């Protein structure tokens, strides 16, 4: 039943997401606002399909044939016959809001929407898109082609039968489908966010220093990296915008973001991506 | 310095401490209150040395000699020309406070006191000492042999020269120290438990199964073990105390615990350790089912 | 500008290229698919780098230090930081047209990359490159240590500024740079292969032997290798499929392989190579 | 006398018999029939001629000099001036007798033609090859570079002279060469396979698992591996012909073949080679319980 | 249940038994014809149990407990409350016939009788001790206190709950016990005897020296030792009588002794223990010449 | 202080030195004349370091580490910055002198330079190298990472600074450091040569057999090694050479070389390395 695959969004997760999707053996629809946009997500998806060729994980056939399923477009319109269309558009409700009304009126009935979002709340889009039990959150991890995991959102009106195509979409997709509700945070963000926006607490109250606060979560944890070079390579004014749903969606103070992590976005420093977070990066990302 | 290095307690933390110590040259005199448990511990100690030998880590010499450094005891009285004692022993802070009292009248003057405590505030420990400027925390991460982590904790009073000597063992020890002020969780505890709480609050709220928590944070996050399993090995009780440190150290709600962190408890369902918590686990700590 | 230099393959002709430019003083990156491939190159150039070293021309230090300005990878991103990149690789356009869609997504914008095709057209590799106007032929000849001659061929789109480049850095290899247009066969293979071609006619016409044909042009044109003997050099594959491209290129019957060339390549009788083309070959490549 | 090495078909062994010729300073011509199989001959002996330089065994130059004396060749004729020649082609002996009278027709008159055969008996062959004093078998192990032992099997009229040279071409390649008679088996595979097929009928008797009889043989006899397991590994294919050769060469029923090792063969459960002989192995080539 | 344990024959092996049961914490009572066996009998067992010590494979406290559970006797009636006895005595059907009768009549109902036999059909020795369900073949490995291996063999009639008893002492004892069915040579011999014997076969027809037999399967197969040094070592007397067993108890004559085998121990080239066999050997056993 | 360390000569001694500092933590240069030596002694230090992984001895991160620190050069300037250089060339007082001039000339003022020599005198090397303070006798034992002993040579005019960093380098390569004085034959030599010595005399003298003799001192005196089989596996040559430094140095005939050395050493029977000594050796150095 599901053959065709849209993509909304050719950046850094709609590219991954489309790369994935043809990997699986779905034909896939890629749109984006601008050609420049489409080259970069196609950029991204032969590097990716690349380093999988040199390194042996899959064949010149299979590699070639993926490629040969993604078609780039500027109109919606060439996503009328898509069995599912999967939003990775900017993390704003009102941009969401009106490519889902546009995407409700234009996609065949059966079709299934949904969306990236890492924070916005999956039952408010599904209502946007007019058609809530055809809508589910489908969250990838950046990057998609690497990370196991989708983090499948239930909006209150979801169906069974539209959890069921996305739970095996994911599975041919190689990934882990884990199936979860739609309250704020979901459980991946909710977990995370908090934690790194503590350890902000903790510098801003001088607790400790920024390299002994990472350097406790990496050697005492064995978390990969330390919150505050996480929050630097997520990004400073997602972190905050995450925390800022937490804190309105639950309606509860225990949410509240670190006066200090509002202060660095209010400077512009807003890490790896500013050149300038807790750290300092050079032109390739690297500390200094 | 620093020739002589006193641990109290041979349970899990203070045998590996003591095995650390020995391997670093230091001398070590090993105290707890019963034989059998002085006996647990260096079973630990051996095991631990005999695997970083068979690997290559370490050669029979260092082995030997490591081993050869450690004296058990069950007097406090052996631990009077100790230059650093380490304190390991229960989590409660009327017993630390006993030990800390009597470590004040009998360690020679010079001597510094330190608490591997998770939870109990520095600043009364080192009250209880009466030595607070020689009083600081070293906090190690199980298993002490294989964690390169001590977090250091400078009490209200702790001197620099306190900080310097235990940092330079830390360091002696292989360890990375990294300094840390007196509050509540210090760093490692108020990052963690907050965020295991939330996953327990998570769960209690319906939004995913405790499989899909775990994975979530496994998969997503690439954290070697999630929160729940996680908490399951910690012991459910030690995450309602630190929880409940946080909760009146702060006095803020935010950290309050889940209303199902303290069912579990109250049901006894503390983790590995009562073979049931959020998982169930067969003798050998291995999930069942 | 030009301070580090990409080349993809080290076979025959690539590890000839990444010697000369390490030997002009460039950093080089010489990357290919197999570890045992990357040994067989850098044992090429310590050979011939050997031999320059033991007749005097170079000294110690500038054979050391030359192949110390050469790192191998199997890792193609590797080349992110080349400000030239130089393919040769396998004369297929199907695998060059892959290879420079990924090199086009993964070197930095001001990178310049450059062909050895024999054949290819340099307009069709400028297009699979994404950056017509920084794509170039520079086509080296065998062995490329020994031979002063760069053909430099100026795809339809190539820029001034990246011929002026590519010129540059011929002349600091110690080479004679001469430029063409992109048309079939270019200048080296349009006048030489027609006339292989024409003394493979002559052969099948019974005109004279293969000795005679040979004979007369080394002693009547001072030739170094007749014809027969050259196209059993080359390898008559290699011979055939330039006459294809002349051929197909020009649309012109003039261009027509011979049919003995077609049956000889038929038959696997490609010369050196297989031990047997017009002339039989020992192990070692000397006639029997 | 002996400088110029052929070595005629670039698998499993004659890829190995080239290489330690060539390591050995000889000139090595390695001849196949397709350009492929020359391809994965040098691709094998440089992975191994690899392995020695990463260990230390021997130097980059001795390592690029071997690799510089071995030229391939799809013409046997490049063979004319060889002083040895070794065939190690398939197991055939219509395939060797009809490359053996094509040797003896092209090779100089006193250049000595060897066989790597498991078991075709060497008096045939030197009868196929016309000079049959200048004929011996040189029978390596699997694989050549590392295993030091060469079976030198005399034919009926093999001289004196053909055994001393090709003697001390073993010698030369670092070899231990032990002289052995023309007789089904040899010594090596006469003393091992029926061994193996002793234990397949007492598998199929149901004296023991194959686990009990793999690790009697091992525990007991220090074996390094048990019967069954070695047979998986050699192919129970070339388990059952070299039982059939020792069965029709002596024409004793003593060395008949077990029939569970005819009936595991008429299944195609072959061993490792086939993911599946008495036990199971996954796509590595380890078993899987 | 197992906590006494008999031993009858204080030779090569049954000394080695009784001290691997008197390490494991059994108490031991071996038994012996004459003062003068149980002396040489303890004599190895100190020897063995002094080599542990000296190289630290065991503490003082360790050896001089297991001495400490070795009780002598020549008295059978001290076996009177024994729950397993093994008998180790001479290698004669009719001399362990008659202990297994006395055994029988004199064991406490509940005790296991096992034989360590080589070659004795266990079915056989069951119906002679009277109590067959509790009759059981546990065959060790020369020396004992090295040799992890021990081979269990059930007679026709062995009970799964003796099977079960012997295969706990075994690991108990620090031994792998690996179970086979009362067939003749079991495994171990069936499989090992057949392929000296071609060794000799081999030998006598003159397809090669000892060196180059013995040299093949060590260099070729990774045998320790090869055949011919092996069949010296255990005794060319040994031998033959296991290849009689092998060939009377299956009745076929692809298992009949080599005419050399027979010839050598007619003339009593025994091997080691004669300074004669296939090799020449000193007063301390090494080859010479 | 001492973070860098220079070998001189790869060779038995050299290479093995190389080895202990490398496997201590030291950054190593190994320097020689010839490409084929350092070969030759990487080589060494490959199969050395290869059989203490095998053995599980150390860690495959100590294996890879150990082999990360030494770099080889055919260049004494290389050895500039070198805190400590220890020379381990051939026994032969006019070529350590050309040496020590050189290394005294471009090692940097604060460097130790220390000999390997058997029995050239520490004084007058360091005479030659031109800072005789900072130059001292270290002297290892063959082979050198098996060996813990190493013998400290005191010139006449050694620092005890001098002789504090050597003893503390010994201790970080795990061995045991023992002082002597620069007089002829140390202790190690002037104690073992001329017993050695003795033996080839009491053999020339008719007193015994080889066999009893070395027979002798095995099962009566516990020597692993009788005299004569020692005499082989040091080389005849270098027993010799050493008698000759006791003889010339203390100018006494007690000293003095027995004759039958002398004459073993005119036939080139000079112990294993020969094939033969006093015993007859196969390619693998056992006796036959
Ligand atoms: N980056 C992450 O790590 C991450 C992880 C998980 C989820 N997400 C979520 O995924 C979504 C996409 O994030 P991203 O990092 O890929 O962003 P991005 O900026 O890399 O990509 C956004 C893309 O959407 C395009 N776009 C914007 N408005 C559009 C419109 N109206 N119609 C079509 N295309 C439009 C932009 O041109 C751009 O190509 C967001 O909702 C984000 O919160 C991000
Ligand atoms: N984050 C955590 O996982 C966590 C939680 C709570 C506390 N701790 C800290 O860890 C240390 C001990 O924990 P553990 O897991 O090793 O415990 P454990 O119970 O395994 O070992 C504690 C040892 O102290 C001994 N002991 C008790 N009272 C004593 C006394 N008065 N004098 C001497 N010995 C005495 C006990 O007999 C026992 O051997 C303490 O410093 C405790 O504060 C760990
Ligand atoms: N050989 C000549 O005389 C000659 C003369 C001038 C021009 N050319 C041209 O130069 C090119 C190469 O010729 P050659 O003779 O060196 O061939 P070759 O077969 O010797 O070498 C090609 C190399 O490229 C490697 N390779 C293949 N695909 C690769 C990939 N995707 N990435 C990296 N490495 C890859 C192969 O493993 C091999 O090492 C061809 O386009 C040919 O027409 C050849
Ligand atoms: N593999 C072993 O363990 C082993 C052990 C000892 C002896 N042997 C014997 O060695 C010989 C080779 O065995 P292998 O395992 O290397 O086989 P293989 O199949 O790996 O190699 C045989 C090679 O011979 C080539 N070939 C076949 N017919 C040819 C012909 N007429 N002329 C030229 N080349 C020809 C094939 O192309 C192939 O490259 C056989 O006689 C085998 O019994 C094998
Ligand atoms: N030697 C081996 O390698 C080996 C291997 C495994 C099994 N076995 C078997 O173990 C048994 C013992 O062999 P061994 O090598 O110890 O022999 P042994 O001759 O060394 O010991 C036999 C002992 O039994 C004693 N003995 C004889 N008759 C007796 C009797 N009636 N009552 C009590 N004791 C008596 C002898 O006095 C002697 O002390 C044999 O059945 C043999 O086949 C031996
Ligand atoms: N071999 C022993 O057992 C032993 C014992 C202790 C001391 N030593 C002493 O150590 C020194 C080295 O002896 P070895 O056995 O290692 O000798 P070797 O011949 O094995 O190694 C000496 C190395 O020095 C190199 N060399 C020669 N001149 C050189 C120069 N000018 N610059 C750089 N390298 C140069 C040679 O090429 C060679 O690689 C000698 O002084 C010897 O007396 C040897």
């Amino acid at each position: 039943e599901v053959k065709r695959i849209g993509v909304v969004g050719a950046g850094q997760m709609g590219s991954g997401i489309a790369q994935v999707a043809a990997s699986a053996g779905y034909e896939v629809v890629l749109v984006d606002v601008a050609e420049s946009f489409l080259e970069r997500g196609l950029a991204a998806i032969r590097r990716s399909l690349g380093k999988f060729l040199e390194k042996g994980k899959i064949t010149q056939e299979a590699h070639d044939e993926a490629l040969g399923r993604i078609r780039t477009s500027l109109s919606l319109e060439d996503l009328k016959d898509a069995d599912l269309i999967v939003e990775a558009i900017v993390e704003d409700e009102g941009e969401k809001r009106r490519l889902f009304e546009r995407l409700g009126a234009l996609a065949k009935p059966e079709a299934i929407l949904a969306s990236n979002t890492s924070s916005i709340p999956i039952t408010a889009l599904a209502r946007y898109s007019g058609r809530p039990e055809r809508f589910i959150g489908m969250h990838f991890f950046n990057p998609v082609p690497l990370m196991q995991l989708v983090e499948v959102i239930r909006g209150e009106l979801t169906s069974e039968a539209t959890r069921d195509v996305v739970v095996e979409v994911a599975r041919r997709m190689g990934k882990t489908p884990l199936e979860v509700q739609d309250y704020p945070g979901f459980i991946s963000n909710r977990l995370l966010m908090p934690m790194i926006n503590e350890a902000i607490e903790a510098l801003r109250e001088g607790v400790a220093t920024k390299e002994a606060i990472d350097g406790i979560m990496r050697l005492g944890m064995n978390h990969p990296m330390g919150p505050l070079e996480l929050a630097d390579f997520i990004g400073l004014d997602t972190c905050l915008a995450i925390m800022e749903v937490l804190h309105r969606g639950f309606g509860d103070d225990k949410y509240r973001p670190s006066p200090l992590l509002r202060r660095m976005v209010q400077a512009g420093l807003l890490g790896r991506k500013a050149g300038r977070g807790f750290y300092t990066y050079d032109e390739k990302g690297n500390k200094v």
